[PDB]
């Protein structure tokens, strides 16, 4: 079942929110099943819970970068390097910026069945990380532009 992705400016997006508890479930199984499915509808590498209006520390995301769907998110820089990079927001359609994030980072947090999750990742993988952790506490990325002359529409830039 294909989802309604909700656009910024909805107070949805703004949320912190509260943990999954049913991993393992039928309920959750058939979530995550819907969040690849919108994902591939809409051509993201990446769509947390709050984009499609569930109020829930959960995310997928997957390209190289490995398919998964993670719940109860948490992430640890194992750096200081911050590199820049290209990002946009299928709530925010037609729009990029340059976002600055962490080089390298640690995750960790649960598979859909229960089973545990943690990983290194660096560039690409560990940005798409950063970006869906940053909606789980209702946070989106021009609030993270630094350079605005980098800020404009895909087609355009
Ligand atoms: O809506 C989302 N993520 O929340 N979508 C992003 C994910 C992303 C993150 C970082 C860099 C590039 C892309 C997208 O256009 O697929």
């Amino acid at each position: 079942m294909i989802r309604d992705i909700i656009r910024m400016g909805d107070k949805r997006l703004l949320r912190v929110a509260p943990q999954v508890t049913n991993l393992g479930s039928a309920e959750l199984h058939a979530l995550v099943s819907d969040m690849f499915e919108t994902m591939g509808a809409a051509h993201g590498v990446g769509l947390a819970a709050p984009q499609i209006a569930v109020d829930l520390q959960l995310m997928v995301f997957g390209f190289a970068v490995p398919l998964t769907a993670l719940a109860n998110a948490q992430i640890e820089p194992l750096s200081d390097e911050m590199e820049n990079g290209w990002e946009g927001c299928l709530s925010i359609p037609g729009l990029r910026a340059v976002i600055p994030r962490y080089r390298y980072i640690r995750y960790r947090g649960f598979a859909p069945d229960g089973s545990p999750i943690e990983r290194e990742a660096e560039g690409f993988h560990a940005r798409v990380v950063q970006h869906e952790y940053d909606h789980l506490v209702g946070r989106l990325y021009p609030s993270r532009i630094e350079n605005f002359d980098t800020f404009g529409f895909d087609d355009v830039l």
